């Protein structure tokens, strides 16, 4: 068995060494050690070429890996985290909760704010309320442009395939959907307009009726990036996300207790994750490209 | 300034004394204490007289207050499937809200019981907390649901049903046809039931599964997003009692009761588990005015 | 096996069969309802006569029970409901935390008030500071006669003896600790000069030194108290109270994550506890009468 | 105003940059940040240069800031000790805090490891958390201790000394006189450990046994608390590092560190677990000053 002991400073900043040392400093620095671990299998058997035997827009690679993340996080700095791992192709799928999309959209036209625990706030996060009314212009156009492909078109549209226009109409290089649909990466969200890009949609919606989005076809295009994988791996953050996976790891302060080797990192994601990046995907950054 | 004091039990036990005595204990039985005062006033409202069916396409009556009660699939899974059925079944609430799993965990209790484990895959059994739902559960709810499905595409293809989460929803409430189901009763009394991640879990798995043996249904979210936003829009007043995290994003009156945290990112919260809770809400609220519905 | 069902209020609001159906609720519903039965457990096994072979200030019982709690719930209401139970020899031993003694006494002298997540803000409670000056008034006498009594009588002090001291001076029977000292309820509080309570000790400590708090008679007294036991009872509120017990309940939202039949309820005690004492203890209320 | 802006891993990997990156990427990182200033601002006081020990009736001289280090023992169980033990051993901070097991639990490991499990009884396994200590290690701890506790009853009888738990766990640091203990350092560098609960755990279930095969051994709070208040109001300035809830009960820096909760009842509170969040904060802050000290 392995002993307790924590990074011992007389070593000076290793930082390596001081993020290895987690592994067996106990409690939840344990658990971000087997994070890092579980992380590693999933891209180590992911950069493993397909066997001639296992062969198949997107192409399968020997470990499907889904990213999931609720919308605060895309709020948050970790919004510049997801982004760099979408924006090279070290995910497949990404999943995510109302507000999710538009938070990411909207730092494009203009910056969210930190405040303290016309404004909502998001914990100690401010997004001005000019913010939404600058996403609303630029939206409509897009949505009238969408309402016409369908009728005109025969366009049959579904949240992943208006996350994917969206993240094309951004053309930003800072977007996390911009580069999803840059590089085939689906994002699946059946809540996509619980917030404010459906407030906006509903709006729309009398001045231009009829958009359809299906939820059926995306269920069927989530579900077979699950079967068809030749190994699965699950990185989750936040609660709420999703409902066999090979690799899996959960980052989330929610409790069992009122009912709400895979590894569960009990803390903030937005002080674990950028660090279990930077021993992991960052690792392998040439190996994606 | 109210001073704190707590229920002295040399009374004896009054129980509705002691509930009352919460508002004035602190912490979260003070909060508790407001969440009944915040629903009382929304049932009061409710129920003073009123002196637009085609801006909310909508058959269910406008009344002084429309009340939304949210819900995560977890508390269908408990036993205030019962509380929220009681609540549904009297017409005391006028839209549900609900989360992946929160249809299903009621239809399934029709045809099987959850059983109290303790806080399995070899056995068949899906935990969730100290609940247990043994697999042949959903294995029966599968045949049970695949020709209502059938029926359901074939209806759309040639009646022109334009399906949508909700529509579903009502119509797997009326195929249930069981007064322990709160769909069977939300159908029943045009509560509409919305929930966009409907197809997350297991009834999605069916879905998807039925999908290829008889492909063509589509569920729409737009239609669904202008029904719950035409009930908020088209209110006199709103109420929102939400329970469980994640289920919405003005009201006039709201109590929420969950245990999620603020931290990692006059409205009521109540911190704590709702299974606790809730009981004792409807208890000294709803419950009360049952003579009033 | 039980089957999940909860109350149906169709039956109408029957408070008994209500709390009863907690224990087929599920989540912590269900932990209340094995919380109720493990504590009357306790209180029957209490009122149980010892046997001629197993007899032995306060006499023995056939169960030994042990009420902690931190400090924070003797500032709520829930004050009353430990009161409520010392005042009827209810419980045999009082354990508590920095805090715990002083908020008691404090409150026969002036009230606590309800404020909101010169003023003392315990959670949504405000404790004047005017409390504690009044406070300090009445205790500098008292401590007087502590320290003459210590050198003139031989009086050895320990944090249970100057408790029991207090509650006879407070002489009021709205207070926990006067019940305590009346009925022979040791209360062992060994971080009893961490706050309020301490700061003026450590004042008065000038004005007239020597006093001696000795830890460990009290050390022996509560051990010996768990180990001349027939049987043992454990109800213990909030976290970091105490450190083998036949029967136990704990009531707290501590989680066990960062390492910080026995029954857990994960609830805000104030909630919980009024409705557990009302179908265990208030049931058997002439009994202890 | 700030904008919310996460490291972008396009510039590699720089670990000081990743970590001044926490400041702007908000919730709990942004804590973190704002917890980095706090105790930079705390080591900087205490370096800058000062221009009475009868008051204090202590050895340690007074610098510019008095640090007091606060921490639970499930800390000390865990790796952590190894953090507070460097600080410790360098003189970084002037007073320890600790709970009921924070003292035993450092001197233990000195016998004997703790291992890692998961999240007993039988093979005597004492569990906390994920830690493991087999019951074995207390024992050797236990034969350790009582020829010390015979020693210090003798003393205090004949040579007047007036034990505190204090002057207690500096015997034992000096006993002990192993490099890795924290209390070892305490001793040795003059800085005092208070816990009032020092006998609520296993330590005092050895003292309580020994005191029926040695009787006499007294241990007051009182001059204790004379100590560490005397700390706290002969200080120039003050700073208060917390790790856990529950150590202490005005202070001019405050950093918090834990996972408890509001709701049931400029200071930095960081709301996680301190087992990943303390090497970070001392990588930052105590460790980039080595030098200075
Ligand atoms: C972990 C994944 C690979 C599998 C599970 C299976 N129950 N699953 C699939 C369906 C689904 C959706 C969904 C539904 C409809 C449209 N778009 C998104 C969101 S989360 C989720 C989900 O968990
Ligand atoms: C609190 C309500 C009255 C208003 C808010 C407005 N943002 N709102 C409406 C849209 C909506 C949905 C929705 C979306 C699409 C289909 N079906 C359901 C689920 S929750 C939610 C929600 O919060
Ligand atoms: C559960 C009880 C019956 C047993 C445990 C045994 N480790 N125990 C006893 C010692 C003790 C104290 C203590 C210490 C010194 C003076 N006064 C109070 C406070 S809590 C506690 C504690 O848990
Ligand atoms: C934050 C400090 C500097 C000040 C506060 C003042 N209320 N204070 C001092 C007394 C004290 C103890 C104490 C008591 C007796 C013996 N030994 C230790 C433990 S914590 C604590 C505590 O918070």
């Amino acid at each position: 068995s392995t002993q307790v002991r924590g990074y011992d400073f007389n070593r000076g900043v290793n930082y390596r060494a001081l993020l290895e040392a987690f592994g067996t400093t106990g409690f939840q620095a344990t658990n971000f050690g087997r994070a890092v671990q579980q992380v590693n299998a999933m891209i180590e058997k992911k950069l493993e070429p397909l066997s001639q035997d296992e062969d198949q827009r997107r192409p399968l690679t020997s470990c499907t890996i889904f990213l999931g993340y609720t919308s605060n996080l895309i709020s948050s700095g970790i919004r510049e985290t997801i982004r760099y791992l979408v924006q090279h192709n070290m995910v497949d799928v990404l999943v995510t909760t109302a507000g999710g999309v538009e938070e990411d959209l909207i730092k494009c036209l203009a910056p969210t704010y930190l405040g303290e625990f016309g404004i909502n706030r998001i914990g100690n996060l401010l997004v001005p309320n000019e913010n939404y009314c600058k996403f609303e212009d630029w939206l409509m156009p897009i949505l009238d442009q969408m309402v016409m492909e369908q009728n005109t078109e025969g366009v049959k549209w579904t949240p992943s395939k208006m996350i994917a226009r969206l993240g094309k109409e951004i053309n930003n290089p800072e977007s996390v959907y911009y580069w999803a649909q840059k590089n085939h990466i689906p994002v699946f969200s059946p809540a996509l307009t619980d917030g404010s890009l459906g407030d906006m949609i509903f709006f729309h919606s009398y001045k231009n009726p009829g958009l359809v989005l299906d939820i059926v076809e995306d269920l069927r295009l989530i579900n077979t990036q699950a079967i068809f994988a030749k190994c699965t791996g699950m990185i989750i953050l936040g609660g709420g996300v999703v409902k066999g996976a090979d690799y899996a790891v959960y980052i989330n302060t929610a409790q069992e207790f009122d009912g709400s080797q895979p590894v569960k990192v009990y803390a903030d994601a937005s002080l674990v994750f950028p660090l279990l990046v930077a021993e992991t995907f960052a690792q392998k950054m040439d190996a994606f490209m």
